[PDB]
């Protein structure tokens, strides 16, 4: 998971 916010695809 990516960092925080993530869109679409974290």
């Amino acid at each position: 998971g990516f960092r925080s916010p993530c869109a679409p695809f974290c």
